[PDB]
Formats: structure tokens, sequence, C-alpha cells
């Protein structure tokens, strides 16, 4: 079974540690000591939601659950140290998402209004590309009356139309009525909502589509090196990162644009007829002038060319710096094989680290620790790629005196 990491979203107090907690107790992995303690409890109370309760407690004082098709790890949702520095590392990352939202008159209003965290976390899940997400519309039983259909309509039509207007595309966001405490809807079918008749929402985390693997996407050969081989030809070498390269295919070097053939491709000494992602390969080219071929180059099909970067966007964490960086700002760049010295050419914003929302609007300058949205100019022409379109080249180091001074996701490239 697949890993994915899941994040819950949604206002204070709308339900997602209760959500958390459900899926934890039935589905996850708590010690046999935990469960005992909290069986006891149950018992000497006499109350059987006593032992939710009581894991609820114990979960809180610290994660993975696991469902027909998956294996779920619940990881920091927004509002948490490090937040926005994780997710630009790398160190933490959503696979896929559950935004709660509370049907409790007020309570959804108040989620859903200019300063809630409903539409707040709806932008983000936007920004983090978590196209799959599944709102759970929660408190079910505290609607007037109970378990109110028009209510939940409502809700799913309003939200909806919020996240149509934000080009959150829509067509793969489910909607499921659940009330947390009781896992209904949640880990099995309510007896209190008859009129709905769809998926249950562990069913919907079922139901998630995993995302494009690299052997699907356009090729992407970032170069590392490059021979030439008397009698024999150009020879580069690198790593596929996406695609497959076969024996015959035409290709791209960018930035130089230059067309060539791929007359063979071996790794280890030893020919193949086809390079998947993963495979470092030589791989001998006809046609092109070696001196159009470097270090930090790309490689890829003419259909789809690597793109070339005049200026881009990233996302940046400034993990070190003696004193202040501004605009200007020139430190050499590693992304994929290249090292590259792009000017800092604007300081979009700052954004608040525990949730990623704007927080300054062109600051002077960034310091240590800051989370910004910044701009970059390479000062050669550069290969890169949206983080989350290409990974492999869509995320760098900003070096400087031998250190790593920042580490960013590219979000935008203005083509060259
Ligand atoms: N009646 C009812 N209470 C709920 C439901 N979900 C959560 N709660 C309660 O509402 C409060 C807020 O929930 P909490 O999970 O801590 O949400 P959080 O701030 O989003 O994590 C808790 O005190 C729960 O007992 C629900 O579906 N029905
Ligand atoms: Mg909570």
């Amino acid at each position: 079974k697949p890993h994915l990491n899941l994040i819950v979203i949604g206002h204070v107090d709308h339900g997602k540690s209760t959500l958390v907690g459900r899926l934890l107790m039935d589905r996850g992995f708590i010690d046999e000591k935990t469960v005992k303690e909290a069986e006891e409890a149950a018992k000497k109370l006499g109350k059987e939601s006593e032992k939710f309760a009581f894991l609820l407690d114990r979960l809180k004082e610290e994660m993975r659950f696991e469902t027909k098709k998956y294996f779920f790890t619940i990881i920091d949702a927004p509002g948490h140290r490090d937040f926005v520095k994780n997710m630009i590392t790398g160190a933490s990352q959503a696979d896929a998402a559950i935004l709660v939202v509370s049907a409790k008159k007020g309570e959804y209003e108040a989620g859903m209004s200019v300063e809630g965290q409903t539409r707040e976390h709806i932008i983000l899940a936007k920004t983090m590309g978590l196209d799959q997400l599944i709102v759970a519309v929660n408190k079910m039983d505290l609607t007037e009356p109970p378990y109110d259909e028009k209510r939940y309509k409502e809700i799913v039509d309003q939200v909806s139309k919020f996240m149509r207007s934000y080009g959150f595309n829509t067509n793969k966001v489910r909607f499921v009525p659940v009330v947390a405490p009781s896992g209904d809807n949640i880990t099995h079918k309510s007896e209190n909502m008859k009129w709905y008749n769809g998926p249950t929402l562990e069913e919907y985390l079922d139901q998630l589509e995993l995302p494009p693997k690299p052997v699907d996407k356009p090729l992407r050969i970032p170069i590392q090196d490059v021979y030439s081989i008397s009698g024999v030809g150009t020879v580069p070498v690198g790593r596929v990162e996406s695609g497959v390269l076969k024996v015959g295919d035409k290709i791209v070097f960018m930035p130089a644009g230059k067309v060539g053939e791929v007359r063979s491709i071996e790794t280890h000494h030893t020919k193949m007829d086809k390079a998947e992602p993963g495979d470092n390969i030589g791989f001998n080219v006809r046609g092109v002038e070696k001196k159009d071929i470097k270090r930090g180059d790309v490689v890829g099909h003419p259909n789809n060319p690597p793109t070339v970067a005049d200026e881009f966007t990233a996302r940046i964490i400034v993990v070190w710096h003696p004193t202040a960086l501004a605009n200007g700002y020139t430190p050499v760049l590693h992304v994929h094989t290249a090292s590259v010295a792009c000017r800092v050419s604007e300081l979009v914003s700052k954004l608040d680290p525990r949730t990623g929302q704007e927080a300054e609007k062109n600051p002077q300058f960034l310091k240590q620790g800051d989370v910004a949205i910044v701009k970059f100019k390479p000062i050669k022409p550069l290969c890169v790629e949206k983080y989350n379109e290409f990974p492999p080249l869509g995320r760098f180091a900003m070096r400087d005196m031998g250190k790593t001074v920042g580490v960013g996701i590219i979000v935008d490239v203005k083509p060259a």
C-alpha cells in the first residue's frame, strides 16, 4: 500500500483534532498500554465515549492510519512552527488534505468570512496543489434540526462557488456530511443522514489518485558531464529525472536549443536500448557540438523542451545570513546539476512562517529565518522548472561563502 502524507485544515474549533483523533482510533496504531488505560477509564466512568476522550488527550500529549488502499501519515497543519520552512525544504510535504468545515450556525459563517481560516486554508490548499481536497462538513448533529440536509447543501454550494472563484478546480473536490466524535460518515455509514447517498470520508480517501509518475512526464535529463570520444562522438552524461530516452530519439539541449539524435545509451559500461527515471547514463548524440553542451544544461524531447528562465519566482527560507539580504543580492544557486549566480530581482513579500499567508509586502530586506516570495534573474541562461511540475528541477539552494544561505522552491517561471 502506497504511503501518503495527509494534512487536516480548517477553522479553529471546527473539529480537526477530533476528526484526526477519530481516524487514529478507528484505523491507526495506538499502543496496547494506551488503549488498555483508555478502556480502563471508560469502564470506571461507565461511559463508552470516555475511551475516545482518553485517547484524544493522549494523542494531544504527544499518527499513521490505514485504509483499504493506503497508509496515511498525519502531518503538521498550518499554524505550527516551521510549517512553511518544512514544505520548502521538503522535510514535510502534503499528498492530500481534508478541510473540516463546521455546519453549526455561526461557526460555518465565521470560518468562511474575510478573516476566517476556512477561506484562508482553501486558498492555501490551492497554493499547495491539493486539487483532490475532501471537505468534511462536520458537527452535522448540531444543525437546527440535527442532521439537516438543507444546511449541508447550502454549505457545499457556497464553498464550491468560492473554490471555483479561486481557480481551485472542483471536479476532484468531494464533500461528505460527518460527525467527528462518533465516526458518522467517516469510518462507517451514518444511520442519521439517510438523505446522504455518497461515499464515507474513508471511502473518499481510498478514491484518491496518486500523482503522475516521473516516467510518464516529459523527458528531462540534467547534464553532469560531457565527453568527446574519438570516432564515437559527443557523449553527455546525466541522470534521467523524468520521461524515457530511447536510441533513435531526437533530443534538444537547452539553453542552447540544439537538436541531435541519440545513437547509443549506456549505464555501467553496458549498452541499453532505453533509459528511464533514475538511470544515470552516457548517451552518444549525433549532430551537436560539444561546445553547445555543458554541465547544468538540460536535455528533453523537441516537443517539450526544458524551460529556460529569463526570471523565476520562488518561495524561500533564509536559513543562514550574518546580516541582511536585499534586492540585487547575487548568490550562486545550485539547482539540479547547475550552479549559476542569480540576482535577487524583487523581494515580493515575506510570509507568515506558521501559515504561508503574506505578512509584509515588498520588504526592504530579508534576514535569517525569514520566509518569502522572491524573484530571481539568472546572470546567464538557466534551465529550471516549477517545483510542482518537475520537482528535481524546481528546488534549489542559495550558496555563499561555502554555506547554504537559503533553500527555495520555484513557483513561476518567465520563460526566455
Ligand atoms: N457535537 C459535536 N461536537 C464536535 C464535533 N466535532 C468536534 N466537536 C467538538 O467541538 C470542539 C472543537 O473541536 P476540536 O476538534 O478541538 O477542533 P479544532 O480546533 O479544529 O481541532 C471539541 O470540543 C469537540 O468535542 C461534531 O461533529 N459534533
Ligand atoms: Mg485542534
